Formats: C-alpha cells, structure tokens, sequence
C-alpha cells in the first residue's frame, strides 16, 4: 500500500510502480511486493544489488534503461520467476554481465541489452532461456561471435547485433535458433561468413550484413537460407573477379529483394552492381600476382587456380 | 406407400422427394429404404430422434431454408452412411448440440450456414475424418477456438465468411492439412497469430479481406507452400515499421494478391503496400489507443509496450 | 414416467437404475423413467424390441435384455442410447438374425453380448464404427462363416468369443484390424484349415484356443505373426503326422509358451501320439485320408490339393 | 570467509560442510563459490529464495535430516547448475510447490522421500529432462497422477514404496522410456490398467509386493520386455478365471520372480499360482462365503468378466 514518494503506483490492467527519470541513484525501497511491472528507466541508478526486486513475485515487466548501471549482482533476479521482459539497454558502462545472470529466467521473452559497452559474451550467459523471442545485442563492443552461444534459444525470432566490431560469423555462432526470422549484423567488422555458418536458420526471412568488410560471400552459405526475403549486403569491399562468380549466379535467381552490391576491386568495375553485371565481367584475381604460398593458401581457390 | 406431399422413386438412389409443400413437419411414412430425402424449402421447426430413424441407409439429408429451431442430439445417430447433410438457411436455429454429428465418418459435406450459430461447442467436428466440405459462413460466430477442425484432416473446404470472429488463435486451424480454400473474409479479424497456418501446406486460396487487420506477420504465410491466390483488400493496413516483414513476402511471392491500401500514416493513405519501396516503411505510425493522432516521441515508455516491438525501437532512437 | 412401472424396482443409488428381471414381461414396460442409466430386463419373455424402445433414457449406458424370447430387433430399436456401453441380448435362440444397421453409431459400446441366439450369419456392416468395442461374445450361435473384414472397425478388442459354432475355415483376412485382440477363442467348430497370414494382425494375441475342430495341419508360418502368444490349445483335432507336420513340431519344440497336447490321428502307427514328444525323424511321407490310399493312385486335381511335400512325395 | 559452524575447502570441488550443528537456520556468509553445500542432520525449518542465491555455481545441495516446514518456490530459481539435491528426511514438509524445481535441468538425483508428501502437485516435475534418480518413497500419496513424469525421459530410477497408492492409471508412467528399476512395493494398489507400462519398454525390475492386487493383466506385463525381476509376493491374489492370463504369462516368463501365492479360494490357499495348472482355475471366487449362482446379474457387473460368464453359463 505505501508508495514510494519517488513513484506512482496504480492496479490497472496490472499493478504498476512507475518511478522513471526521477534522478534516483538507488534502487527505492518499499516498492509494492505485488507489483507486475517496475519502471525505474531514465534515473541515474549506478548498482542492482542482490534480490532487489525479491518481493515482487508476480513482476513479468523490469525496465531500467538509460540508467548509470556499472555493475549488476548475478543474484540481482532473485524470486523473479515470471518475468517476461528484461530492459536493460542505454547504460554504456555496464561492460560485463555475469553468465548466471539470467540463468533460471524460463519465462523470458524479451531482453534488451543493446547500448551496454558489453565486451564479450561469456560462456552460458544466455543458457536456459528456451521462451525468449526477442534479443537486443546492437551498439555494444562486441569482439566475437563464439560458437553456441544461442543454443538454447530455440524460439528466439529477432536477433539484433548491429553496431559492433564483429570481425566474423564461425560455423556454429548461430547454431540452435530453428525459429530465427530477423538477423540483423550490419555495421560490424565482419570480413567473412563461415561455411555452413547458417546451417541452422532455414526460417530466416530478414539478414542484414551491409556496411561490413565482406570481399565475398560464397554462394553456397546462403542456401540453407530457403525461407529467406530480405538481403542487404550494400557498403562492403565486394571484389568483382573470379570468386564472386558463385554469389553472383545466386543474385539471378534469387526471386526476394536485396540491395544494390557495389563493386570494390578490380577499379575497372568500381562502383558497378554486382547483380547488373554479365557473367562475362568476372574474371581474373584482384587481390602483385606472384606471392608467397602461405598467402597462395589464403586467397580464394580460384585465385590459387588463376595463377596456374 | 409414398407420403401424399412427396414424390418416391428408385432409381439412381432411392429418394423421397418433399420440398416446398409447406410441410410444418418431417412427414411420417418415409420409405425406411430411402437415401435420398429432399425436405428443402418447407415449414419444419424440429428434427426429433425418431423422424428419421427407419432410414438406416441415408445418405443424403436436405433441411435447408425450413424453419429448424431445434435438432435434437440423436437425430442421426444410427445414421451413420450419411455422407451429405445440408441444414442451411434455418436462421433461428442458433445452437446444434456438440454431439449432433459424432460417428458420422462417411460425412463429405456439411451445410450450416445461415443458421444464426453463436458457437461451436467443443467436440462438435470431432472424428468426421471423411469430411471435405464444412460451410459455416453468414452466422454469428464470436470466436475460433483452438483445435475446433482438429480431426478433419480430409477438408478441402471451410468457408467462415460473414461472422464476428476477432482473432485467430494459434490452433485454431490445427490439422487441417488437406484444406485447399479457406475463406475468412468479412469478420473482425484483428490478428492473425504468427503460426496460426502451420498445418495449411496444401492451402492454394485465402480470403482475408473485408476485417480489421492493421498488420499481418509475414511468419504466418510462410508455411503457405501451395498459396496461389491471397485476398487482402479492405483491412486498415499500417504501412510504418510493422508491415516491412509482410512488404517483403509480397515482393518475393509469385502467386496473385489483392492490392494492400495503407490506411496510415496519412501520407501512405491509398497507396500499395506491394508498390512501395522499403524506406517507404521507416519508423512508427500510431494506430492504436486513446487520443488517436499522436506522436510516439509523446508516449511513455508503458504507453509503447502496446505498440509494435519496432515501434517502441523507433520511438527510443 | 418417474413412478416405477409396476413389474419394476427404481433406484438411485449407484446409478439410476430401473430393474425388472423375471417378471414375465411379454413385452417392453411403458413408464420407464427417462432417467435410467441402468435397465435390467432380462429373463422375461419379451418377443420384440421395436425402434426408439428406450429412447428417452438418454443416459443409459447398460441395457441388459438376455434369457428372453427375442424374435426380431428392429434396426431402430437403441434410437436415442448415444451412451450405451453394455449391450446384453444374449441366450435368445429365436432372434437367428440381427439387421447389419442395429448397433450403427453406438461409439461408446464396450461390450455385446451375441451368444446363444440363434445367429445364422453375420451380415456385412454389422460390427461397423463400434471403435470403443472390447468383449465380442458370439459363442453357441449357428455360424458357418467368418467373412474378411468383419471385425475390421474393432481396432480396441480385446476379448472376441466365437466357440461352438459351424465355422468351417478361417480366410486370410477374417481378422484383419484387431490390433488390440488378446484373447480368441475358436474352439468347438468345424475349422478344416486356417489359410496363411489370417493371423497377421494379431501380435498382441496372448490366447488361442482351437481344441475341438478339424484341422489337419497347421503352417508353422501361420503361427509366426503371434509374437504375444502365452497360450494355445490344440487337442481334439485329426492331426497328420507325416511331413506335412514338421514345420508345426518345429515350432512347438521352440515355443517358450503353454500349449495342449497334440494328438496324432493318423497315420496308424502314430496313433494318439503327442506330436510334441516325437521325434523329427518319426515324421515321414504322405498319409491321405483313405487302407491307406497311395499318392500314385491320385487324381493331379486331388494331388495339387494336397500339402506341398505330399506332392513331393512319389513324384 | 568460512561462517564459523562450517568448514571450507576448494578441492575438488569448492564445498561449505556444516552438518550437525543444531543450526535452526540456513547459516549467512556461505562462500558464493560454493560448488557444495552439506546442511544435513540440522534443524533448519524454511529454506527463502535469498538462502542460496549467491551461489551461482551450486551443484549439490544436502539439506535431509532438518525440520524443513516450508520450501520457497524461488529457493533454486536461479541455481540451474544444480546437479544433486537432497531434501529427505524433512517430515513436516508436507507440500512442495510445483514451481519449485522449475529450470533445474541439469538435475540428476532429487531425493523427496520421508517428507510427509500429500501429493504431486501438476508440473512438479516437468522440464527435468536430465533427472535420473527420482526418491518418492516412505511419504503420505494417495494417487500417483497421468503424466506425473511424463519429462522425466532420461529417469532410469524411480521409487514410490511406503505410500498410499490405491492404484495405477493408464498414463502415470508415460514418458519414462529409460526406467530400469520401479519399486512399488507396500502400498494400497488395488488394480493397475492395462497400458499402465507401455512406455517401460527398458524396465528390469519391477516390485509390486505387499499391495492389494487381488489380480493383475497378464496384458500390463506384456511391453516390459527388459524384465528380469518380478516381486509378487504378499497380495490377496485369486487363482480362479481372472487368474488365467497371469497364469501364462508366469508360464512363460524366463526372468526371475516371486512365488505368487492364491488367497482364495480356500481350496488353493498358500499355493503358488505359478506352480498351478490350467485345470487348477475354473469358475469364480467371489471376496466376502458367496456362491455364484445366488449372484444378482447387477452384482456381476462389479466382478472380471471370466466370473459373469461362470456364473450365467
Ligand atoms: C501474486 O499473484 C497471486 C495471484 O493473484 C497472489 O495470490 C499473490 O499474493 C501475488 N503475490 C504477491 C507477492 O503480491
Ligand atoms: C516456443 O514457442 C512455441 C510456439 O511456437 C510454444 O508452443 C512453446 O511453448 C515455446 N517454448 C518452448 C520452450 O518451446
Ligand atoms: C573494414 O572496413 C573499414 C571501412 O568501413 C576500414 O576502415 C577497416 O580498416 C576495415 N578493416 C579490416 C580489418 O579490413
Ligand atoms: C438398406 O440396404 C441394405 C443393403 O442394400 C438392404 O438389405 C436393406 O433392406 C436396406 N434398407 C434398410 C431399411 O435397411
Ligand atoms: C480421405 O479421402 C481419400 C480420398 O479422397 C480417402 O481415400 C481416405 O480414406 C480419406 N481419409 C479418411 C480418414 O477417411
Ligand atoms: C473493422 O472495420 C470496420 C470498417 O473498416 C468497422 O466498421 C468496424 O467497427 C471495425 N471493427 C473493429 C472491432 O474495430
Ligand atoms: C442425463 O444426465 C444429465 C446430467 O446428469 C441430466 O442433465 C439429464 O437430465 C439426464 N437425462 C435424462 C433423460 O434424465
Ligand atoms: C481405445 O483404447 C485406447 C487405449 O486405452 C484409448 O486411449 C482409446 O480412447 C480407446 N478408443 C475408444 C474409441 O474408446
Ligand atoms: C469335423 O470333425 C468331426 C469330429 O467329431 C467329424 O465328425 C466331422 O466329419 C468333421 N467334419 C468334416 C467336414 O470333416
Ligand atoms: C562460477 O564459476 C566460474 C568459473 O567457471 C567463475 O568465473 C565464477 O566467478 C563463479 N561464480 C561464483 C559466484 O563464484
Ligand atoms: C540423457 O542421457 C543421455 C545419455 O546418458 C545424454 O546424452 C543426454 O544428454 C541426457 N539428457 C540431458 C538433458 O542431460
Ligand atoms: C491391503 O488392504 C487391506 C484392507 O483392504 C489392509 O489391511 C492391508 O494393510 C493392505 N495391504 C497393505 C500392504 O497395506
Ligand atoms: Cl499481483
Ligand atoms: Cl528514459
Ligand atoms: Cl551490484
Ligand atoms: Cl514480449
Ligand atoms: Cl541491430
Ligand atoms: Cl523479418
Ligand atoms: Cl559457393
Ligand atoms: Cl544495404
Ligand atoms: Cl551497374
Ligand atoms: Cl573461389
Ligand atoms: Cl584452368
Ligand atoms: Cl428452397
Ligand atoms: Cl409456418
Ligand atoms: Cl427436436
Ligand atoms: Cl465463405
Ligand atoms: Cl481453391
Ligand atoms: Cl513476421
Ligand atoms: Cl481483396
Ligand atoms: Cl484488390
Ligand atoms: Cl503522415
Ligand atoms: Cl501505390
Ligand atoms: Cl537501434
Ligand atoms: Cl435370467
Ligand atoms: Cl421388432
Ligand atoms: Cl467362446
Ligand atoms: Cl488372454
Ligand atoms: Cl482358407
Ligand atoms: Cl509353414
Ligand atoms: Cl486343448
Ligand atoms: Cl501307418
Ligand atoms: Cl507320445
Ligand atoms: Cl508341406
Ligand atoms: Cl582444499
Ligand atoms: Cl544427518
Ligand atoms: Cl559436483
Ligand atoms: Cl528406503
Ligand atoms: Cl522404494
Ligand atoms: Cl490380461
Ligand atoms: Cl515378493
Ligand atoms: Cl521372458
Ligand atoms: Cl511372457
Ligand atoms: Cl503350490
Ligand atoms: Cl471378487
Ligand atoms: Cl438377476
Ligand atoms: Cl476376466
Ligand atoms: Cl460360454
């Protein structure tokens, strides 16, 4: 019954505390136990200590966005059972999150921690959470995409992980999300796509990969893509010679929309889309022909091949 | 001994023939043997257990455009070679009994349209495996529960036009996967849940126009595999954010659809959603809630949890 | 209606019951309360059931009519009984026949009760849609046939009796679609052979009696499909031991099971023999049923009618 | 730093012991590196969501032997690391909330027996797919529930004895396609349906001893096809028609199993039934002395089907 003098409290459609951009620093206490939603976004809440919200069992909705979060206790959730969206986002100096965090969290379904300065993904972080939908990764300091770090998010639909330094996709960083349907990595640092690397995200309708620094793309890691509408691949180092051949057979075919893919290298195509391109037009190696073979070894095949 | 008001013969079916001779009830001295009983066009107001009970070789039963008020549960019980059952155009019947039609599984057609029906009671389909064609249009049905065609999985044709049905449920349209044509036009239809389509792979027509859909996920054509025609007009379509998904399948689909007018936001308002451009589709259009032309920088942070998930993204940055 | 009807006893408790056996009833008593869950009928003298009789009692779920004087059912008589769970029109040897449309659509029949009346065949569709079915009783009657696909629909039996008939074979498909048959019983009847893969659908079979018929062999093969077999009888049967046994002394030395005696008819020198205590070399030859009638003597029709290795045999 | 009734150590795995120490609570200060945690034999009473929330990394939790009144739904929400847990011994308990074990699915062994467990809240057991060893003996049920382990699809041991049960439905077992041993032993089950162990297809003992069973389908038996030890012993078996399908089966089964003594009637009292022959079970034996003739056909209805036959003829 008493309400904090920071907040406004109310019962409908569901019990309510709302204490937003009211310059607190620390969680209130004396927050309603029955609350179902906690809205504390756009304060200056430096800390979410252990069990802050323990009382309030039935809490399905915990905003705490634009705060000045630099730390969160793995403990923080305690008695939190139902929750059901996590809002997290826009506290830039949060920068790590222990990986039991979340653990425990079933009735997730959307979790927001875009614009939290986050490092990496530490191992198990998003472990268990079999009902989320939703996950907001963007605007962080991502430096890696580590293998099964989604496994478990077999209902998981939007991924959004724009706006990092992702330097590229390994075979399994996508493996278990059956249910994916929007992907979004543009603006990252993402320099290739590993074979097989969408193996598992054959309801994919949406992938966004512009503004990356993609030279090519082989054909065949977009082929387990059938349910796919939507491609952007604008803003990359496309090279136009012999190894863009495979991608530019599938860009024919392809009946959905993508955008422009502008050419790079050789000069003598710059700034010419790929799909407008006749076959005829691809040819050569790009890249000084003669290397060393160690560098032989990291070229495309048909470059190693070109030079024979 | 043919009834006075009817006409029997024998030959392809045996069939007592009786329509419109004002006949205020089924009439008695039906020939046990007959198949075919044509009783269309009359004045009857009941359908006891005994009316035709004799008949035990009855397959086609036509009742439309009477004056039914009731059909008592056991009415065709033993009746089991029914495989046609017209009951139609009986406009205060409003409730059949959700036992009324168990055991009939050489059943292929099913008319009950115009029957004023409020509901369909739980079980009410159930284990007509044989079933092709359920028409249930022009009634006054509030609701599709789940698993309501759980067992027709021999349906090639359900027409639900003309109800009040306000949503459609995830389960609604469970185990239908030889249905052909499924017409949901002039209803309420608000939403379509994303998965509410998983079992129609055969589906090759879809009516959907005439309703109140501000949005369609795209998730929910996806199992459409077989869709060749899709009837989307005459909805309140919101081409912001929310329609980017459906925007991108209408490009990709090579079938034939309707037009998709965008009802908001204003500077959209009559254009086609398949005509326009993806940076058509930037940010979010309010369409929902109280005090109805409003910004989203103006909502509060509980105020966007109702809108789309990329509207409250737009709204935030 | 909610009186008793004069012959009768009304009750509630444990279910609403009207019970009215042996009172010398000619027929059907007027006045049944609609609300009978339960009717006991049986052991009057009630010639007739015509259509609708119990119409009303909606929530009948036991109809119980045996040891009457049954001369007809009319194909509409259990109009209204949607629930009807125990069916009992047993020990009524006049009825000789029932209207293959009579049990149409009683979904929720868990037991009939046929024996002992009089039944002359079974008519196609009979058992039809009675998908809850789990005791057939068809014992005593006047059978002397099971046609294919007869007991097709009764996918959940479990009990099927249909001893002391005139049932001359068993057809290949005479017992297609129960998949859930425990029990069988085909004893005391006139089985001259059991035609191959008539048992195909019957893995879950824990029993089978065929005592008392008048086989002369069994296919080893056909015996295969009965993974479940626990229990078989076997005696009382014309049993040939000559080659024409083998494949069933085979069997029977591997069975893990219970099985009768079986007793060797011919030939002479086996004579009452146990074919499960011979041993494979006492099985020899061809005994045709005749002094004993030579293969070479035969006509190729008869010849070509006999077991395989009799055929073999002198040729 | 180690709260002072307990002792700390790190190998091999990090473990906060501190049993036996009449602790009326769960002690503060517990290292949050704890791997496990040994409270047994106290007499701590509730168990707060707050009690082990900083041990993120749990793995076995002891707390059998305490005075346990009151668990919190949200006492392990956000252990899920949790492999073993141990809550016996606690017979005041009385009731645990179905949510309790929610998300736990790493959990391996989880003992509830002597917990004075009225009954299997719906759900109480649902998700623990990792679940091998389930202790539900010696508590206070009254029914075993459809789909009370229908998850448990790794569970390969699971124990019931010294309850209340009066009988086993259709699908209480459904779900348990790794169970090797049930015991079911001294309880009050009086009959069990005929698909009761259709999914127990890697079953190799199974104890039904010490119950009410004065019969039991021979067809119940038939999809145990790993069996190897049957406890029949110490049930009011009748060794007359009903008998006859169990009989067989007997008969033919070439694992091991008790003797299966008759109770009635009188003239096969003591014996084994499988040591009977077919001959040996003919007509009726009515539990009151009854004869069959005098039957009413409505209290026929109440007896197996084999006696109504006995009794018309
Ligand atoms: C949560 O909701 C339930 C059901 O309305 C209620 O009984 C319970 O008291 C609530 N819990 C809290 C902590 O308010
Ligand atoms: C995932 O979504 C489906 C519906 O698509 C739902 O039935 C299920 O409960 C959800 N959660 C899990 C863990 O599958
Ligand atoms: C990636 O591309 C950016 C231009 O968008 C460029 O500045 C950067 O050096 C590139 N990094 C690598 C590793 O190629
Ligand atoms: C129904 O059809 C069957 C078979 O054609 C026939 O024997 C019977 O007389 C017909 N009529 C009735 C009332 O059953
Ligand atoms: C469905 O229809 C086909 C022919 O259209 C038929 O062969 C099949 O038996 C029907 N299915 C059922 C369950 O009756
Ligand atoms: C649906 O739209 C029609 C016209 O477009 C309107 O008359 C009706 O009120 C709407 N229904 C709802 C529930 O908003
Ligand atoms: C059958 O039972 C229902 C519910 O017990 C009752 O409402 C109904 O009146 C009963 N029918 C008859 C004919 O008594
Ligand atoms: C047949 O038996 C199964 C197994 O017990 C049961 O689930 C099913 O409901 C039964 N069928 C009918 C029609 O009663
Ligand atoms: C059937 O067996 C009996 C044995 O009592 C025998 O009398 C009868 O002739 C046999 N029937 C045939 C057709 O061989
Ligand atoms: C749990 O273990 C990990 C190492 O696997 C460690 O980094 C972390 O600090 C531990 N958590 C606690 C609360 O001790
Ligand atoms: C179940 O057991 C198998 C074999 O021991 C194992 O591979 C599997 O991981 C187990 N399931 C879970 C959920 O741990
Ligand atoms: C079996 O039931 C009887 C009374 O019905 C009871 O005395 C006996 O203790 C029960 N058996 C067991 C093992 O509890
Ligand atoms: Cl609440
Ligand atoms: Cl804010
Ligand atoms: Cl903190
Ligand atoms: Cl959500
Ligand atoms: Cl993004
Ligand atoms: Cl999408
Ligand atoms: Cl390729
Ligand atoms: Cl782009
Ligand atoms: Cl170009
Ligand atoms: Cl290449
Ligand atoms: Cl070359
Ligand atoms: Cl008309
Ligand atoms: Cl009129
Ligand atoms: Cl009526
Ligand atoms: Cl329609
Ligand atoms: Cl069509
Ligand atoms: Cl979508
Ligand atoms: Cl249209
Ligand atoms: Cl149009
Ligand atoms: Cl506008
Ligand atoms: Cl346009
Ligand atoms: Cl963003
Ligand atoms: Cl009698
Ligand atoms: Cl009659
Ligand atoms: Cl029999
Ligand atoms: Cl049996
Ligand atoms: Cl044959
Ligand atoms: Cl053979
Ligand atoms: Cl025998
Ligand atoms: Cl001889
Ligand atoms: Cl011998
Ligand atoms: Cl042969
Ligand atoms: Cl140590
Ligand atoms: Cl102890
Ligand atoms: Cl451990
Ligand atoms: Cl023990
Ligand atoms: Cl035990
Ligand atoms: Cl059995
Ligand atoms: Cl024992
Ligand atoms: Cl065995
Ligand atoms: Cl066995
Ligand atoms: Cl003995
Ligand atoms: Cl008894
Ligand atoms: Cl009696
Ligand atoms: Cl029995
Ligand atoms: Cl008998």
């Amino acid at each position: 019954s008493p309400c904090p003098g920071a907040c406004v409290c109310y019962n409908e459609p569901k019990v309510t505390t709302s204490c937003p951009q009211q310059g607190l620093q620390a969680v209130p206490t004396g927050i309603p136990a029955s609350s179902q939603r906690i809205f504390l976004h756009g304060n200056r809440i430096s800390h979410v200590p252990a069990a802050s919200f323990q009382s309030c069992r039935n809490l399905t909705i915990l905003w705490l966005h634009s705060n000045a979060l630099a730390r969160i206790d793995a403990a923080a959730f305690t008695g939190l059972t139902l929750l059901e969206q996590l809002d997290l986002s826009d506290n830039a100096q949060l920068h790590v999150v222990d990986p039991t965090t979340f653990h425990g969290l079933g009735h997730l379904h959307t979790l927001h921690l875009d614009r939290c300065g986050l490092r990496e993904l530490g191992p198990g972080l998003f472990r268990g959470l079999a009902a989320l939908q939703y996950l907001y990764l963007q605007d962080n300091n991502l430096q890696a995409l580590p293998d099964n770090t989604f496994r478990d998010l077999g209902n998981l639909t939007h991924l959004f992980l724009h706006g990092n330094r992702i330097p590229s996709v390994p075979e399994h960083a996508f493996r278990g999300l059956h249910s994916l349907d929007r992907l979004l990595l543009h603006q990252n640092h993402v320099a290739r796509v590993h074979p097989h690397a969408f193996r598992d995200l054959g309801r994919l309708m949406t992938l966004y990969l512009f503004a990356n620094n993609l030279s090519m793309l082989p054909a065949e890691v977009l082929m387990p893509l059938r349910s796919l509408q939507y491609l952007r691949l604008n803003d990359n180092p496309w090279v136009c010679d012999c190894r863009a051949r495979p991608l530019w057979a599938w860009l024919q075919k392809f009946r959905g929309s993508s955008s422009e893919v502008p050419c790079n290298l050789p000069q003598r195509l710059a700034d010419r889309d790929l799909k407008r391109l006749a076959a005829s037009d691809l040819e050569g190696c790009a890249v000084t022909s003669q290397l060393t073979d160690e560098e032989l070894l990291s070229l495309p095949k048909c470059c190693q091949a070109a030079a024979h």
